[PDB]
């Protein structure tokens, strides 16, 4: 894990940050941070290998405000898995869609709090045939995954 | 199970059960403490474990607070700080070992709502090495343990 922290700078962090969750088994990643106390999204840190047409759908439609994922970060430390029970309203249930459409179905999302009150996500999606076949997947990562997210908070807030 | 930590009540049992988790982990004494955000004293800390009383009761007489570097690390990073070896830091290190608590690691909470706290955990063995290779055996177990430690125990401590 320490090869964050002593990468170079951006380019470096953002590959070997996808790299190892690729190792790991999640082709798609979206590590995203705002400095303290941050009033929208001008001075966000976001990268990751997340299609580019997803991205800017999902800005373009608004989605930090229904992304359920989203509100569960501002509440809690633990991860949030992407399943049926997290998209209440229909309005979430067509950003459930819209993403599944983008190719993103399975995955979880892990919130981010920094010591200095940096607010975030690392979000990872898996290419699984089936929810059982994700969920055995996350099971086998999820203790080495728990380290990630914070080696990759302390080192991409050190960076952004 | 983790979850047998948000399903407890009230901080005898809460404090019981993760002492018995740290315990099956290899570690005897633990500290458990978290203030509420902007905190400027420890007036308002929910601080649990079984560290021993004479221990706590002199941490708190000689000002320790101010002279451990576990402490300020806490509130710098997410990342754990193993316990290894100024003047008062010196004076530290020795009587945390008089006290019995010479290997170890600080695991710093930063909650949701900017809470700010550390789980300190002890470990007993016969040098430095072999406590090494106990803490890195059980390091992601750990892990997963302090957030879901945070997550339950800021309930308990300040909403429930
Ligand atoms: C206020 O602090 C914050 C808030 C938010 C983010 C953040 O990274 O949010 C984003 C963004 Br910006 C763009 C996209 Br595209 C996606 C997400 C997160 N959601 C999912 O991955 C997701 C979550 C569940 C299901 C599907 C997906 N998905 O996007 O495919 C970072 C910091
Ligand atoms: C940022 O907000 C905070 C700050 C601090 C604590 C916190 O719990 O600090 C305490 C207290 Br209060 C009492 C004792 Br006793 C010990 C500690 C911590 N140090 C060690 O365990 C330690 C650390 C290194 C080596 C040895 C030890 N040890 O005590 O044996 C909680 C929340
Ligand atoms: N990296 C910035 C702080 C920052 C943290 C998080 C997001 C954006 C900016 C300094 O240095």
């Amino acid at each position: 894990f320490l090869e964050l922290e002593r990468s170079s700078g951006k380019l470096e962090w953002s590959a070997i940050l996808q790299k190892m969750a690729s190792d790991l088994g999640f082709s798609k990643i979206l590590f995203g941070l705002l400095p303290k106390d941050s009033q929208d999204y001008e001075n966000a840190f976001i990268v990751g290998n997340y299609p580019a047409a997803w991205r800017e759908h999902y800005d373009r439609a608004g989605y930090a405000r229904v992304d359920p994922t989203v509100s569960h970060c501002t509440q809690s430390v633990l991860p949030i898995f992407w399943e049926p029970s997290i998209y209440q309203t229909r309005k979430q249930h067509e950003f459930f869609e819209e993403a599944s459409a983008a190719g993103l179905v399975y995955g979880l999302t892990m919130p981010l709090h920094g010591a200095r009150g940096e607010l975030g996500a690392l979000s990872l999606s898996v290419e699984a045939e089936n929810r059982a076949e994700a969920n055995r997947f996350m099971e086998s990562v999820l203790p080495t995954l728990w380290m990630l997210k914070d080696y990759a908070l302390q080192s991409g807030a050190g960076l952004a």
